[PDB]
Formats: structure tokens, sequence, C-alpha cells
């Protein structure tokens, strides 16, 4: 009801604490930072202006500016505007993809897929109405 | 490879969820004069009470970038000391107006749907959330 929202956040809380230490070594390979990896995950969706992503996010404007300039120093990100993944950048999407469905599988090798079909489309709807509700206000 | 494009879209969802809050919290961090990352703070304090390592590696974040954070909060009067870290009142105040936009909006756009239905989708994310903090817990 309203613990639903408290869970919510406590399940992300708790997913993002999981994907941090999970992806520790990998960002110091990279000589990425937790902060600067989120914005590579949000890329692998989309090609965001850094604006986009300073909204869709909240922070201020000047850390996302400061992280996308070192992204494309690093050659992990490039331009169109856009601001879009490079191919090295992408590997690590990619490596990071594996380590993340090792772990995944791991905690679902005993789920009903099908109870998870159902559970799916409830978050599908969900999601779809976050994305409608939430441009800009 | 089919667990792949859950994953995909559990990110993608979690996604949109931290945007859609953030973009419905601003006007009411603003109105008390605070960051996001300093709200994330007050609601890390809200469910339970905690330290600056406590913190710290619950996001992991880096080093002298949490301690600033918390001091902020501490002048601006929204949580207090009694290292220990714990809420003040006027901080009590916003999570109470934060939780009711928050509340509203999931109710509204969770409100056609069959109770079954949304609990059986928090059993799963209850399970899933279950099976994390213990893996947490092996690092
Ligand atoms: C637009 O952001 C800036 C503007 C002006 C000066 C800046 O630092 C000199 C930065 C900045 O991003 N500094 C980052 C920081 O902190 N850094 C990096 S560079 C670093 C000093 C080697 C150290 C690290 O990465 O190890
Ligand atoms: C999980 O949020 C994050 C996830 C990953 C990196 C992040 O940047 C450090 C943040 C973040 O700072 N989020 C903002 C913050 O703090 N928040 C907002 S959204 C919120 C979690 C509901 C809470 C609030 O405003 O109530």
């Amino acid at each position: 009801i309203e613990d639903h929202i408290s869970f919510l956040e406590k399940f992300i809380n708790d997913v993002n604490t999981l994907t941090a230490k999970l992806l520790k070594d990998l960002q110091t390979e990279y000589g990425i930072s937790a902060e600067q990896s989120h914005v590579l995950n949000m890329l692998s969706i989309e090609a965001l202006t850094v604006g986009q992503i300073t909204e869709k996010q909240g922070v201020n404007k000047a850390a996302v500016s400061r992280r996308v300039k070192k992204l494309l120093n690093a050659e992990l990100v490039k331009l169109e505007k856009i601001i879009k993944l490079s191919n090295k950048g992408k590997k690590y999407i990619k490596e990071r993809k594996a380590i993340m469905s090792h772990i995944a599988s791991d905690m679902t090798s005993d789920f009903d897929s099908k109870e998870i079909e159902k559970v799916r489309q409830v978050l599908e709807i969900i999601d779809y109405r976050i994305q409608s509700y939430t441009s800009k206000l």
C-alpha cells in the first residue's frame, strides 16, 4: 500500500549495493568510477544529451558534465548533442552483462518461467506508465 | 540468454523508477534546500539509523564524498548525530511530504490492478531481494 513503496525502495537499494560490489573490480580495471558506470549502463539503453542524463538523475549538471567528458577522454563514450557508447564502452557493458547474468541465473534457476512472465507483464505496464507520467512536469 | 532480457528490463525498470522520483521530488528538495543525494541520505535513515561507513559502502561512493553530505544536513537541521547519525524533526516532515507524493502517484498508477496481481509481483521481488541480500553477505 505504502510499504510496497518502501519495499520497492529497499529492493532498489539492495540491487545497487549488490551491483556496486560485483562490479567493483571491473570498474577499477577500467579506471571508471561508480558514478560513471551508471552513466554507461544508462546509455546502453539510450543515446542521451548531458542534460537528458542530468534530468533522468536529478544530480548537479556540473557533476554529469565532469563524468561525461571523462568518458569521452576515455573513449568509453562518444558524440552524435548525442552522448552514445563507443565500442570500448560497449565491451564494459558486455563484461557487465556476463557477470550479472551469471549471478542472476544462480538465484532464479528454480523459478517458474511462467510465473515470472505474468510478473513481468505487470511490471511492463507499470514501467509503461512510469515513463508516461514522467514526461516533463 | 532468457534471463538477459529480464535483467535488461529490471535495469530499465529501476532506471525509470529513479528517473521518476527525481523529477517528482526536485521541487520538494529545492523547497527544503537539498540535493537529491542528500535526500538519499535522509531516505536511507528513514528505514533505519546508520553511521558513515554503513552508508558510504551501502551504495559505495567516494571517501570524503559522503562526509560532506552528512554535515550539510546537520546544519540544515534535518538530521541529528544523537559516528551515529539519525533523522531530526524537520527531516521527518520532509520524508512525510516525500512519501505522500510517492504514495499518490504509485497508488493511482497501481489502483486498477487486482490486489492479487500486485501481491504476486511483490512476493517474487521479495524472494529475489531475499536472495540478493544473502549473496551480498558472502560479498
Ligand atoms: C571537469 O572536472 C575537472 C575540472 C577541473 C579540474 C579537475 O581535476 C583536476 C576536474 C576533474 O574532473 N578532476 C577529476 C578528479 O577528481 N580527479 C579527476 S582528474 C585527477 C586530478 C587526476 C583526479 C583523478 O581522476 O584521479
Ligand atoms: C537510488 O538512487 C540512486 C541510485 C544510484 C545512484 C544515485 O546517485 C548517487 C542515486 C541517487 O542519488 N538518487 C537520488 C537520491 O539520493 N535519492 C534520489 S532517488 C531516491 C533513491 C528515491 C532518493 C530520493 O530522492 O528519495
